[PDB]
């Protein structure tokens, strides 16, 4: 189980993603106000669905996306799969972010304006995790592409489920608008390196064997 | 001269990408704010960089991305990476954000204010074509995740430069800051539609055997 690649193998996120927007940018005050707006449905079905897409564990990422994809995904029924669910968060969601995280150190808004968020469990983790970027967004966005390029009449809803999946940090609490619009452009920088590499290459080709065959198809 | 795929081939924007910024939208308030912001600068060096990114024929697009790939990128001694780039313009510009645009055809936001874009030349053009998604975004993100495929010493270059292609536009006043963040959404999408596509692939085997050519590097 070892990654598709190493950390300084990412691209360096810091270098091509802009700063965070600065307390008097127009920006932030955008990131305050969309904060409040999903801070406002909060209890209703979308905000649930928030606190589901919370969670990265394989287990509930397979259970989310199995439906989009038209496959059933499991550790027996798709072995290749279940291992590329967890390899693609370890490169898209922590490598591909980590230099940017670190470099900015970006408060949380939960944590800004003392706040619970849709996860309260996650909470004494997140806020030692620099805001900007977003992890979940870029993992997310990196999966859909990546399951799309496997099963390819499914692109229209993998594209749409990994927008509303980054969409779900900012209704969440645990990310300003601008950490997921940033997190989005990550995963596709991320998932354009991986086509370089031959042990991703040998991985989709079986990925996408799996999610195509007739016994593993779901309606 | 033949596209990778046809119009009905791409991923139907309309679908996946999200209604743009309504009158009262948090989003809409900050697309005003940006496009004044940009509109102050006119007549600047950023200014005059986003008229030279509203140009998108391949001559302009392979001045401006020569420096960043790292080697020269011309009709005699790259042919094939001349190609991909109209080629690319084709799927990812026009074909990708087709649906969304026509659907939405959302008003641009010189057109709203009465105001000269930083290209009067495409101002005609632009009137009738819905303002969501950016044409152009999609096409400089379209590129640079191809660009990034056949040199990836370059990937940070090249990630940054399509980044900034996709600002032009606002600072340009042909459109909203949120037309441009859907538009890297859809050079996204698109460049994985475009992995399955043996015409693409083939392109993209030789596009990547002339950018690494010792006699074309700078």
């Amino acid at each position: 189980m070892q990654p598709f690649h190493s950390p300084e193998e990412s691209v360096n996120s810091q270098f091509y993603l802009p700063p965070p927007p600065g307390n008097d940018d127009p920006a932030f005050r955008y990131d305050k106000e969309a904060y409040f707006k999903g801070y406002a449905i909060k209890g209703s079905p979308r905000w649930k669905q928030a606190a589901e897409d919370a969670d990265i564990s394989v287990e509930n990422i397979a259970r989310i996306f199995s439906p989009v994809v038209g496959a059933k995904i499991s550790p027996k029924d798709t072995p290749e799969t279940w291992n590329m669910l967890q390899n693609l968060l370890k490169v898209g969601g922590y490598y591909a972010t980590a230099s940017a995280k670190k470099y900015y150190m970006r408060t949380r808004p939960f944590v800004l304006f003392n706040h619970s968020t849709c996860r309260p469990e996650d909470e004494n983790t997140l806020r030692k995790d620099g805001s900007y970027p977003s992890g979940h967004t870029a993992y997310s966005t990196l999966l859909a592409l990546v399951l799309s390029q496997a099963r390819p009449e499914r692109a229209q809803e993998l594209a749409r489920r990994g927008w509303e999946f980054g969409q779900s940090r900012v209704i969440c609490g645990a990310h300003w608008q601008s950490d997921v619009d940033a997190g989005r452009y990550v995963g596709a920088v991320e998932f354009a390196r991986l086509q370089t590499i031959p042990a991703f290459q040998k991985s989709l080709a079986k990925v996408r064997e799996e999610l195509n065959d007739k016994n593993n198809l779901l309606s």
